[PDB]
C-alpha cells in the first residue's frame, strides 16, 4: 500500500496488538509496520527517517530488505556492522536499490541487535505483471497478505535473553492468556473466488504450524522463488520465511479458524490464542467454532520443487563444487559459536573494512567469523544440527542470494536434480545435515546467520565475504552511506 518510493518514519509509541499496552516501535506512526509494494524490476527508494528517542529499544536503526539480492547495492542490505553503520536518531538515510529478476513476497525489518522484535518489521510484496501463477487466482492485494509474529509484554532488552512469547499476532492482532477478549484478525473471502494469500513470518523466534480449518492450501511460492503448485493441509513456517498459497474459497459460507501454532510458549488454541478468523462474505460476525482435523498431508520441504525444476549448482555428488564448507555449531560462555567463533559486531562494518583495503578473511573482523568466497563459483555449505546449539531447530538466512536446499531437515536424501530454492532454511534437529548450494554471482559481504534474533544477538552468525577483489568496483556507495559511520561513532552510548 506504500512504495516503491516512500518515506518510512521510525518513532516510538504505545501499542496494544493483544489488548496489553506497551511501548514499541512505530513506522509511519502505525503498528504493525505498513505493507510496502512494488513491481518486478522496480527501483525502490525508501527514505528511513529515524525519530526514535528510546535507548532501551535503541535509538539508532538499520533496515534489511529481506530476500532482495541487492546486486551492486550491498551497502543497502541493512545488517548493522556488516553492510552499514546504523542510521542515527534525528537523521535520515535513503535506501535506493533495484529488484531486477525478483518477484514474490518479502519483508523488511530492523537489522540492528534484536530491535525488530520491538516492532520494526513489515511485509513487502513485489508483484509480477507476468506472474506465471497469475491464472490460479482472482484476488491478490493488500488484504491477502498474512503476517505471523511473536509478541512479548516486556521489550527485547527488558525481559529474559531468550523470552517466551505472550501472544502470536496474525496481521498484528492476537490474544494472550490474560487478554482472551482481545480482537482477532479477520481475513475475508467471497465464496467462488480464489485467493493468493502471501504468508510471511516476521517472527523473532518461534516457527508456526499454520493451517486453516476446512481448507487446503496450494503452495506456489517459497521465499520469493516460484514453485510447482503443491497442495497441503498444513505447513510449518520458520522465522523470516514466506509462502504464497492459493486458497479456493469453495467451502460452505461460514467462519473458519486460521491457526498458527508456535513451537514454544502457549501451544494450544484455548480461548482463541494463536488464531485468526477466515470469514466468508455473508457469515455471522462471530468466532469460528470449527474443529481442527489431523494434518495428513503437511508440507514437506524436500517434496517442494521450483517451477522451472532448476538443478542445484554444481555436480550431483557431495563436495561437487568449487568450495565446500561445513558450519559446526556450538555454545560456550553464553555465546553461540560457528566453527569455534562467536560473531561480535565489529566497530568498522565489514563492507567498509573491504573498501578500506582489507584483502582476506584473515584481515577481516571479527576474526574467525568471516569466510572469503571465490568469484563466479559454486558453493556448498552444510549446517549439521546439534544439541550443542540449544533452541533448535535454528533457521539460517543467507543474504544476497537464493540457495538450493539439496538436503532438508527431516530427510536423509540429497536432491541435486530439482531441489527447492529459497533463502531461509531450517537446520532442523540433531542428526539432520541440512545442506545448501549457491552461486557466487554477487560481490560483497553477506550475512549467513540464525534468524532467531535472540541467538544472532548471542553471536550465531558468519559473514560470507564474496569476491573481495571486486566488492568496491561492484558496489559504489552513495555519500550518505559514507556519512553513516562518523555520525554514529560520534554518538554517546546512551544515544545509540
Ligand atoms: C522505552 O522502552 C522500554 C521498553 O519498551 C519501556 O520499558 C518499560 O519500562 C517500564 C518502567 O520500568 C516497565 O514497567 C515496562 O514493563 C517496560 N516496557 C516494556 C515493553 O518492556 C520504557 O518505558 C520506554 N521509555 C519511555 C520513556 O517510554
Ligand atoms: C554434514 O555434511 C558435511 C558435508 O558432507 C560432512 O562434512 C564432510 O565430512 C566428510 C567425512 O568426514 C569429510 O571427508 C569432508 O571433508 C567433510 N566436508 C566438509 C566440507 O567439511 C559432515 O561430516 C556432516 N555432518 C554430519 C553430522 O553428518
Ligand atoms: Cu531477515
Ligand atoms: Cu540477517
Amino acid at each position: 500500500a506504500i512504495g516503491p518510493v516512500a518515506d518510512l518514519t521510525i518513532s516510538n509509541g504505545a501499542v496494544s496488538p493483544d489488548g496489553f499496552s506497551r511501548q514499541a516501535i512505530l513506522v509511519n506512526d502505525v503498528f504493525p509496520s505498513p505493507l510496502i509494494t512494488g513491481n518486478k524490476g522496480d527501483r525502490f527508494q525508501l527514505n528511513v527517517i529515524d525519530n526514535m528517542t528510546n535507548h532501551t529499544m535503541l535509538k539508532s536503526t538499520s533496515i534489511h530488505w529481506h530476500g532482495f539480492f541487492q546486486h551492486g547495492t550491498n551497502w543497502a542490505d541493512g545488517p548493522a556492522f556488516v553492510n552499514q553503520c546504523p542510521i542515527s536518531t534525528g537523521h535520515a538515510f535513503l535506501y535506493d536499490f533495484q529488484v531486477p529478476d525478483q518477484a514474490g513476497t518479502f519483508w523488511y525489518h530492523s537489522h540492528l541487535s534484536t530491535q525488530y522484535c520491538d516492532g520494526l518489521r513489515g511485509p513487502i510484496v513485489v508483484y509480477d505483471p507476468n506472474d506465471p501463477h497469475a491464472s490460479l487466482y482472482d484476488v491478490d492485494d493488500d488484504s491477502t497478505v498474512i503476517t505471523l509474529a511473536d509478541w512479548y509484554h516486556l521489550a527485547a532488552k527488558v525481559g529474559a535473553p531468550v523470552p517466551t512469547a505472550d501472544a502470536t499476532l496474525i496481521n498484528g492482532l492476537g490474544r494472550s492468556a490474560a487478554t482472551l477478549a482481545a480482537d482477532l484478525a479477520v481475513i475475508t473471502v467471497t465464496k467462488g473466488k480464489r485467493y493468493r494469500f502471501r504468508l510471511v513470518s516476521l517472527s523473532c523466534d518461534p516457527n508456526y504450524t499454520f493451517s486453516i480449518d476446512g481448507h487446503s492450501l496450494t503452495v506456489i511460492e517459497a521465499d520469493s522463488v516460484n514453485l510447482k503448485p503443491h497442495t497441503v493441509d498444513s505447513l510449518q513456517i520458520f522465522a523470516a520465511q514466506r509462502y504464497s498459497f492459493v486458497l479456493n474459497a469453495d467451502q460452505d459460507v461460514d467462519n473458519y479458524w486460521i491457526r498458527a501454532l508456535p513451537n514454544s510458549g502457549t501451544q494450544n488454541f484455548a480461548g482463541g490464542t494463536n488464531s485468526a478468523i477466515l470469514r466468508y462474505d455473508g457469515a455471522a460476525p462471530v468466532e469460528p467454532t470449527t474443529s481442527q482435523t489431523p494434518s495428513t498431508n503437511p508440507l514437506v520441504e524436500s517434496a517442494l520443487t521450483t517451477l522451472k525444476g532448476t538443478a542445484a549448482p554444481g555436480s550431483p555428488t557431495p563436495g561437487g563444487v568449487d568450495l565446500a564448507l561445513n558450519m559446526a555449531f556450538g555454545f560456550a560462555g553464553g555465546n553461540f559459536t560457528i566453527n569455534g567463533a562467536s560473531f561480535t559486531p565489529p566497530t568498522v562494518p565489514v563492507l567498509l573494512q573491504i573498501l578500506s583495503g582489507a584483502q582476506s578473511a584473515a584481515d577481516l573482523l571479527p576474526a574467525g567469523s568471516v569466510y572469503s568466497l571465490p568469484a563466479n563459483a559454486d558453493i556448498e555449505i552444510s549446517l549439521p544440527a546439534t544439541a550443542a546449539a540449544p533452541g533448535f531447530p535454528h533457521p539460517f538466512h543467507l543474504h544476497g542470494h537464493v540457495f538450493a536446499v539439496v538436503r532438508s531437515a527431516g530427510s536423509s536424501t540429497y536432491n541435486y536434480a530439482n531441489p527447492v530454492y529459497r533463502d531461509v532454511v531450517s537446520t532442523g534437529a540433531p542428526g539432520d545435515n541440512v545442506t545448501i548450494r549457491f552461486r557466487t554471482d554477487n560481490p560483497g559481504p553477506w550475512f549467513l546467520h540464525c534468524h532467531i534474533d535472540f541467538h544472532l544477538e548471542a553471536g550465531f552468525a558468519v559473514v560470507m565475504a564474496e569476491d573481495i577483489p571486486d566488492v568496491a568496483a561492484t558496489n559504489p556507495v552513495p555519500q550518505a552511506w559514507s556519512d553513516l559511520c562518523p555520525t554514529y561513532d560520534a554518538l554517546s552510548p546512551d544515544d545509540q
